[PDB]
DNA sequence: GTCCGACCACGCATCAGC
DNA sequence: GTCGGAC
């Protein structure tokens, strides 16, 4: 029928009757755009999941081969994360394509996008570039997804202009609300309120209600008909856990969907299983606000405390044939990034180890003084085509978990077992491969000292993980089974800074209409200057951000004050009269390549910025001259234990 | 608690304009 | 990475 009247949120949805395309025919992108419209219209995740599940139900029964692109479009993903596909399209490039497609000037389009905080609204309500053009053939979901991959594949010189032509071709073919969601997808801000967890929930519910592998018309279109309310809830929850645990071990829709469409959800765990060479989703941590909050949530359950090393996570896979692969926490292939780790793998395990998967942290290590180097030194390593002899920043590994060992997966094993197998089958080599500094006890006085020792030993804090009660590696049960105890989480850390607001930035998405970010500055007394130190975008409540936008709008200046120095920082949208002083908390102080704050007091050509800055409260009693000085900022950077360790 | 999406610094890798 | 909001 007509995809313009598609309603996937209809009460009592028939996957075949309520669809807007014939069987065997490509799924129209308008059907996807209409589904995105009903999803964004609501705020309850349970209602959003059922709406997406209705689209997926119509897809599996009518056009199975279009299920993969529809899922990728709903996730705003280009493919499996280990393939490293990236659009390579910035906001300015997308805005240039919008202005050219709609026939408007670039400045008019850029002003509307900034004032509306969304490029999708600007790209949709502009049907002037059509001029005298008959409507192009309607967009399909698989065709739109194929164009996205085409844009991501374009590289080399003059590739930006070729990306614009493809984006322009999509816009002139967009009808109704299609332009809003393609521009949102290209900008990386789909803004649906639904993401990976809800897509997985909608997928398992769709294949459970409407099973795949059926002949059309489908004999079974709603497998929850003769079921009670509690019986259907527990059935769908049990089905959603089968898919989630499989995806947690194999986060690859290119591997899961074809197996899902041929054998069903119940046969999935026997075809897709955690194997070396295939990256898996890592165990995440929950921020804890103190020791006492660690004793809660865990309750009467024994746990271990380990050093939280400040580096990069390295998921190292050893295949049965001998090949070695390393993956980031985003399942990105980092094998070519660590040629040293590959050549060192012989010295970390004993001969009777054939295959494994370790969960380690690659930390920048120095062999000259035998000390841990900060995270900024680690990020100076090359990313690809690294020659082993050209490595200038050595790396020491800190293993803390074992997922695979000699052909068997230890995902369903307690940490006590996985840790015990780690120390038995692996040898420690200082400066290269060492076990995470651990400690198993309950004494609060002992734990508090371990937190101080970790910071003294160049670490962010402590990681708290149970040993036997809910101590498995099953992400699908709880993604954040571990706890992180960082010092800067406490109430009396001391690393608070009183900074002056010198600029504001127009907000986007949730922050559209008001300010999304602010420019902060410290006072340099000798130069009589306000030197920008960092930007601030988190820590405000929604009510506080409304008060800030109202009160700071009276201080808006057309030009910056002569004593304000920002150097290389992003020029604020609204220059502000220096008056507001805010207390700001951070985790560390970093040597900045753009920020001029305290430049010349610790480094000759580099200033200081803030690591993980967040807003705390307004300092009404303070004035811009009473704010933190650049001398205090330089003294704070020198007092950092990692800086003192050199 | 869960899930989602606002926002932060930094530096390698990449590309347009010249 | 931190953070707050809707459920
Ligand atoms: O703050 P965050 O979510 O990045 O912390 C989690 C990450 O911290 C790293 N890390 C460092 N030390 C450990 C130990 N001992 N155990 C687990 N993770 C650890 C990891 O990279 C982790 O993803």
């Amino acid at each position: 029928l007509d995809p313009s009247g598609y309603n996937p949120a209809k009460n009592n949805y028939h996957p075949v009757e309520d669809a807007c395309w014939k069987p065997g025919q490509k799924v129209p992108y308008l059907a996807v755009a209409r589904t995105f419209e009903k999803i964004e219209e609501v705020s309850a995740r349970l209602r959003m999941v059922e709406t997406l599940s209705n689209l997926l139900r119509s897809v599996v029964a009518l056009s199975p081969p279009d299920l993969l692109p529809v899922l990728y479009l709903s996730l705003n993903h280009l493919g499996p994360p280990q393939q490293g596909l990236a659009l390579g399209v910035g906001d300015g490039v997308l805005l240039k394509a919008v202005a050219q497609a709609t026939g408007r000037q670039l400045e008019s389009v850029r002003a509307e996008a900034a004032e509306k905080g969304d490029v999708g609204l600007v790209a949709e309500n502009s049907r002037s570039t059509q001029r005298l053009m008959l409507p192009p053939p309607p967009l399909t979901a698989s065709g739109v997804f194929s164009k996205f991959r085409d844009i991501a594949r374009l590289t080399g010189s003059a590739s930006t202009a070729k990306k614009i032509d493809i984006i322009k071709g999509l816009f002139v073919a967009c009808r109704h609300s299609e332009a809003r969601f393609i521009a949102r997808s290209l900008s990386g801000r789909l803004r649906l309120g639904l993401a990976e967890q809800s897509v997985l929930a909608a997928l398992s519910q769709a294949v459970s209600l409407t099973p795949p592998g059926q002949e059309f018309p489908p004999a079974m279109v709603d497998a929850g008909k003769g079921k009670t309310a509690e019986a259907r809830k527990t059935w769908l929850e049990e089905q959603g856990m089968i898919l989630k645990q499989t995806f947690c071990e194999v986060p690859d829709l290119d591997r899961i969907i074809p197996v899902l469409l041929e054998h069903g959800l119940e046969r999935l765990p026997e075809h897709c299983k955690l194997s070396p060479g295939i990256p898996l989703k890592p165990m995440l941590a929950h921020p804890t606000r103190g020791i006492s909050e660690v004793l809660k949530r865990f309750e009467e359950a024994a746990f271990t405390c380990e050093y939280k090393y400040d580096g990069q996570r390295a998921q190292i896979h050893a295949l049965e044939g001998g090949e070695v692969k390393i993956f980031s926490r985003n399942q990105a292939d980092n094998t070519g990034k660590y040629p040293d780790i590959i050549s060192r793998i012989p010295k970390i395990k004993l001969p009777s180890v054939t295959s494994f998967i370790l969960d380690t942290e690659a930390v920048a290590w120095d062999r000259e003084k035998k000390q841990i180097q900060p995270f900024q030194v680690l990020t100076t390593r090359k990313r690809k085509e690294v020659d082993a002899s050209e490595i200038q920043v050595q790396v020491c590994l800190y293993a803390f978990d074992l997922i695979y060992l000699n052909g068997e997966s230890l995902v369903r094993e307690p940490l006590s077992r996985r840790r015990q197998l780690l120390r038995e089958n692996f040898v420690e080599t200082e400066g290269e491969f060492v076990f995470a500094t651990s400690l198993d006890t309950k004494d609060i006085e002992q734990i508090a000292e371990f937190l101080e020792q970790s910071v003294k030993d160049s670490c962010e804090g402590l990681m708290v993980k149970t040993l036997d009660v809910d101590a498995t590696y099953e992400i699908a049960k709880r993604s954040h089974n571990w706890l992180k105890l960082k010092k800067d989480y406490l109430d009396g850390v001391g690393d608070t800074l009183d900074l002056v607001v010198i600029g504001a930035y127009l907000g986007r998405g949730k922050r559209a209409g008001r300010y999304g970010g602010f420019l902060l500055a410290s006072y340099d007394e000798d130069s009589e200057e306000l030197q920008a130190i960092c930007k601030l975008g988190t820590g405000f409540s929604d009510e506080e951000l409304e008060e800030h936008h109202q009160s700071l709008k009276a201080l808006v200046l057309p030009s910056p004050r002569p004593y304000v120095r920002i150097d290389g920082a992003v020029i604020p949208d609204h220059w502000l009269d220096p008056s507001a002083v805010w207390e700001v908390k951070c985790a560390d102080l970093s040597l900045s390549p753009i920020y001029p704050a305290a430049r010349g007091l610790v480094d000759s050509d580099k200033g200081i910025s803030l690591r993980f800055p967040r807003f705390i409260r307004v300092r009404e009693d303070k004035q811009p001259e009473q704010a933190t000085t650049s001398a205090q900022v330089a003294c704070l950077y020198r007092k950092q234990s990692q800086i003192q360790n050199q």
